[PDB]
């Protein structure tokens, strides 16, 4: 790196002056009145020159036009007389011009790449360079005249930079060209050759390319833009954006637009990759690659299977390539858009895949020597068939797992050398074909039926007859009727409500655990008894303590209700953790951490060195340190005695965010011991800033990285910045908010605005205290800086908070767009209003998990209150896992008292549901603003809960149509035994019809939402042709 000056050889005039006074002679400058003298300073010079080696060189000269500042124009006009020689290297030459100067680059051909740069130019400066000019003057228009302030003699560039935001207009050679375009719009016309394209996002003003017609191949790269920021459209090469101005490529002739297909490609953030293929009619833009770990940063909430993406990127409106690759992983995956096939091929050995079948896709895996292919469980319906094929080493056999599939029956068959296996559950079945690679079944690879039963494939092969193929292989024993089944991967703070029968008088309840790791159930009995637990088939049932259950890996259990009272269950499921005692390296496959929740170290005499594989540490922030501070002010870092404790977060396949614990026990000396003095840990804290090293176990002390996938960790730093949060408490920002804090539609509330201006993402964290962390980050530039709005015990006060939390977010168009946030039991409602433009989103914790992340760049459709309040009633119906949990939330809340009681502060916060059948509907009889009333019945029954109370299945013969009630206040409840949530409408209330939606009516099904009224006395009773609604 060379930073130039400008530099001029001075001649200084100078005399001799005597001063008389002191009779002494002194040097002065000629008098300017004695005849005619020499300036007392004349410039001689006004060249610098450089000559790079063989290594790369930067060189940047001083910025003498950084702003449109008449000082800093004069400045520059002045020196654009100056000369640059500036000669490149085989390694290369980058320039980045001042702004001022007649500049001489003499970059070498040889170089891969030699850069001219214009950023240090003001922001916003139209900018005309062509790289096929070797002599050019870049013009300053100033007031009344245009002044060359630069010169520029370029040979051997191509990797020409732009300016930062100014209107440029770029033109490149015959070679290969790399054009790093402003954010402020403009023009690039790209010559012959390879070109490509950096462009970022919210540009100011369309930006043009204009493909030339001896060009050969483009490539586009958006590092800021995503795929679900672009839209779709057919037969053209642009780029168009749901939001902000657009890109317009364009070729010279539009004859030739054919010419670029397979020769245009468009890089996107998110690992998308988007190609120019040649269709029925003209060019098309479909999506070719994807990196699934970029895909899976930008969305981590969201499945990130490669059907799961396949099935988003369909209902996205984008087209396939003829071959799709799923890049990243451990696998390679590629499907086949003409037969609908997906195929993974396996590269490393001892790998354990995870297979799952698709509706839409049929399935093959291409096996390595020596690897575990587990067959998960069969969820839906109408699953195409799936394949395995296997790698006969007869060294190291494969071994087939239906372990984690619960198989009820097991039916084999025989075709054309192989195997062909349906797995079957109660509810659900799925055809899996087995093959082999060299026409021939190896006989020693493994099917695990059953934990204990592990037989091998040519034991299953002989007993497999070739004529009368279909026969049984495996068929589970004699099972009580399960009326309630509840897997434990939803974690704890489950809910479960089993309402009271008629006569059968015994209800069973069926927890199943699908994981290798034993599971401990701390279950609570609200309402019910227990007789017991199922032990066989004609055995008394066993007693068992709900207080703590041990359900063994791969292994259900039922318990047995009485049918008289209703049964409500609150029960928290935690794994066993996980104990490393030994010594050296410790290696945990991905599937073998991702299975724990917990992990113990306790080095019997040294400690281990942790491995994490392919661990990818969440993070809101790509500063590390930035990013460790605020995971030690977010509570994952606990201190107590001599144990270290760390909670990690990474992102996974499956849907939401993953948790880990890692605890470090005798982490510390023996000094550490007194912890619950905090004057003695207030002394030691400065040595454990300063010198963490002199209070870590010496058994530790080689020990203290550990390798997170790519990352690593090191638990020195993290007790340091531990140790320098406890000193501060006692730039992150944090906000506590009680229920009654705060200034003073749905938002009836207190309002808390928040203090500085926020970025487009955000966070939310539950901690396991119940304790709502929301977490936004200042939208400064030049510092990274987070504010936090704490709300402590909010999990079992969430009925009691009504506040709303009022936001900014600054857009790069000089504009700000406001943001309201309303908590709402799990749900973070958001609404963002626009100057009119309100949008409606929100966000869920489910199953357990405490963190969720929100990013507004993730989303192209903009759905208003009436759209985004009606697909809660679509998920409610297909019953989401939202809808889930916030009917769990509500059962928390109606036994604070520690008796069942749905007091009136929830009928606030809840939302009313009716589901009513029709004899026949009349499409479109029902219209957007109408009036509807309840008819003259005595009381009509609203629901709040509706996932497992038995009030929202389908019930009789017809059409079905759904209601939500957006205000309940006012409405007396019944009532209500434990565990059901039941509220009666008065008489002849109004309903102001809102967004009627019949999308399902081949179906049967119809969806309405509603707002109330007062005594309008008006409306519709018992409703046109009979179908009497509300009953």
């Amino acid at each position: 790196t060379i930073i130039l000056g400008y530099g001029h050889q001075y001649q200084a005039n100078t005399e001799i002056e005597y001063l008389s006074n002191w009779i002494v002679w002194r040097e002065a400058v000629p008098d300017s009145t004695s005849r005619h003298k020499r300036p007392p300073l004349e410039v001689l010079n006004s060249q610098c020159t450089v000559i790079a080696g063989e290594r790369k060189t930067t060189v940047l000269p001083l910025r003498v036009l950084s702003d449109l500042t008449p000082e800093c124009t004069e400045q520059a006009i002045s020196l654009k007389d100056y000369k640059f020689i500036l000669r490149g290297g085989s390694g290369g030459l980058a320039v980045q011009v001042g702004g001022a100067g007649y500049y001489d680059i003499d970059a070498n051909l040889v170089a891969k790449e030699n850069t001219l740069s214009f950023r240090g130019l003001p922001e916003e400066f139209p900018l005309t360079f062509d790289l096929s000019k070797q002599t050019q003057s870049v013009m300053l228009k100033t007031p009344d005249d245009e002044v060359p302030v630069m010169t520029i003699t370029q040979k051997g560039i191509n990797t020409l930079v732009g300016t930062a935001a100014g209107k440029d207009r770029l033109i490149g050679n015959d070679k290969d060209n790399t054009f790093h375009t402003s954010s402020g719009g403009g023009t690039v016309i790209s010559g012959g050759g390879n070109n490509r394209y950096i462009i970022p996002r919210d540009l100011k003003t369309p930006l043009t390319l204009t493909l030339s017609s001896n060009s050969v191949s483009h490539e586009i790269f958006l590092p800021e833009t995503t795929l679900a920021e672009l839209k779709p459209v057919a037969f053209e090469l642009s780029l168009i954006y749901w939001a902000g101005n657009n890109i317009n490529v364009q070729p010279e002739d539009e004859a030739k637009l054919n010419h670029f297909a397979g020769n245009f490609r468009v890089h996107t953030r998110d690992g998308m990759t988007l190609e120019a293929v040649s269709r029925e009619n003209g060019i098309q833009l479909a999506i070719s690659l994807c990196d699934v770990q970029r895909w899976q940063a930008v969305y981590p909430e969201e499945n990130n299977r490669p059907d799961a993406i396949l099935d988003r990127l369909h209902d996205m409106g984008w087209s396939l390539t003829p071959e799709v690759r799923f890049q990243g992983g451990e696998t390679q995956v590629s499907y086949d858009p003409l037969t609908r096939q997906l195929v993974y091929q396996l590269q490393a050995r001892y790998s354990e895949f995870q297979l799952a079948g698709s509706r839409h896709h049929t399935t093959a895996v291409t096996g390595t020597p020596g690897s575990r292919y587990i067959i998960m469980k069969p969820v839906t319906t109408q699953i195409l068939p799936t394949q395995i094929i296997l790698a006969g080493d007869n060294d190291h056999p494969e071994t087939i797992d239906l372990l984690e599939a619960s198989p009820v029956l097991v039916e084999g068959k025989k075709d054309k050398n192989s195997v062909i296996l349906t797995i079957a559950t109660i509810q659900y079945s799925l055809q899996l074909t087995i093959s082999g690679i060299e026409e021939s079944l190896p006989e020693t690879t493994r099917v695990a039926i059953q934990p204990q039963d592990t037989r091998l494939l040519g034991d299953v092969l002989r007993i497999l007859p070739d004529n009368g193929n279909w026969v049984g292989i495996f068929r589970s024993g004699h099972t009580p009727t399960v009326n309630r089944l509840e897997n434990l991967m939803a974690l704890n703070q489950v809910m479960t409500f089993l309402p009271r029968v008629s006569g059968s008088a015994e209800q069973v309840l069926c927890l199943e655990n699908l994981g290798g790791v034993r599971k401990k159930v701390e279950g609570e009995l609200l309402s019910g008894k227990l007789k017991g637990a199922w032990k066989a088939e004609g055995e008394p049932t066993v007693p068992v303590n709900i207080s703590d259950l041990s359900i063994p890996p791969y292994s259900r259990l039922y318990l047995i209700f009485e049918g008289k009272n209703n049964v409500l269950l609150r029960s928290k499921v935690h794994a066993a953790p996980l104990k490393i005692t030994s010594a050296g390296e410790m290696q945990l496959s991905e599937r073998q951490w991702q299975q724990q929740e917990h992990i113990i170290v306790k080095p019997d005499n040294e400690a281990p060195s942790l491995i994490l594989s392919e661990f990818r540490r969440f993070t809101i922030s790509s500063d590390k340190t930035f990013s460790l501070k605020l995971m030690c002010h977010q509570g994952m870092v606990r201190i107590d005695r001599r144990s270290l404790s760390v909670r990690l977060f990474y992102l996974r396949e499956q849907p939401g965010i993953g948790s880990l614990r890692l605890t470090f026990r005798d982490f510390f000396t023996e000094v550490m011991d007194t912890t619950d003095r905090e004057i003695l840990e207030k002394e030691l804290r400065p040595i454990l800033i300063g010198d963490t090293h002199r209070f870590i176990n010496a058994a530790y002390k080689n020990h203290l990285n550990i390798q997170l996938g790519d990352g690593v960790l090191n638990l020195a730093d993290i007790v340091a910045e531990y140790a320098r949060i406890q000193k501060e408490e006692t730039a992150i920002m944090t906000t506590t908010v009680t229920t009654d804090s705060g200034e003073l539609d749905d938002l009836s509330g207190r309002y808390k605005s928040v203090p500085m201006a926020r970025k487009a993402d955000t966070l939310y964290h539950l901690t396991p205290k119940g304790d709502l962390q929301i977490i936004y980050q200042v939208a400064t530039k030049m510092v990274n800086q987070a504010m936090i709005v704490s709300l402590p015990n909010y999990r079992h006060e969430w009925e009691k908070y009504n506040l709303s939390i009022l936001s900014e977010i600054p857009q790069n168009n000089n504009t700000v767009v406001h943001s309201i946030l309303r908590v709402n039991g799990p749900t973070m409602q958001v609404r963002t209003i626009d100057y009119p433009i309100v949008s409606f989103s929100d966000t869920t914790f489910i199953n357990g998990e405490q963190m969720l992340s929100y990013d507004s760049h993730s989303s192209g459709r903009v759905y208003s209150r009436e759209e985004y309040m009606m697909w809660e009633l679509q998920q409610r119906v297909s019953e989401a896992s939202s809808a889930r949990t916030q009917d769990y939330w509500l059962m928390d809340a109606a036994v604070r008292n520690g008796e069942w009681k749905i007091t009136p502060e929830l009928l606030r916060h809840t939302p009313g549901y009716i589901r009513s059948t029709v004899s026949k509907w009349s499409r479109g009889w029902l219209k957007t603003g109408t009036i509807l009333q309840t008819p003259e019945d005595r009381n009509t029954d609203v629901y709040l809960t509706t996932i497992q109370n038995n009030v929202f299945s389908r019930q009789g013969g017809g059409y079905q149509v759904y209601y939500r009630i957006d205000g309940m206040a006012g409405a007396d409840i019944a009532d209500n035994a434990p565990g059901e949530t039941r509220c009666t409408l008065r008489p002849g209330t109004c309903f102001e019809v809102t967004s009627v939606d019949e999308r399902h009516y081949e179906w049967n099904i119809i969806y309405v939402t509603l707002k109330t009224c007062g005594w309008s006395r008006n409306g519709q009773s018992k409703t046109p042709n009979g179908d009497n609604l509300f009953n």
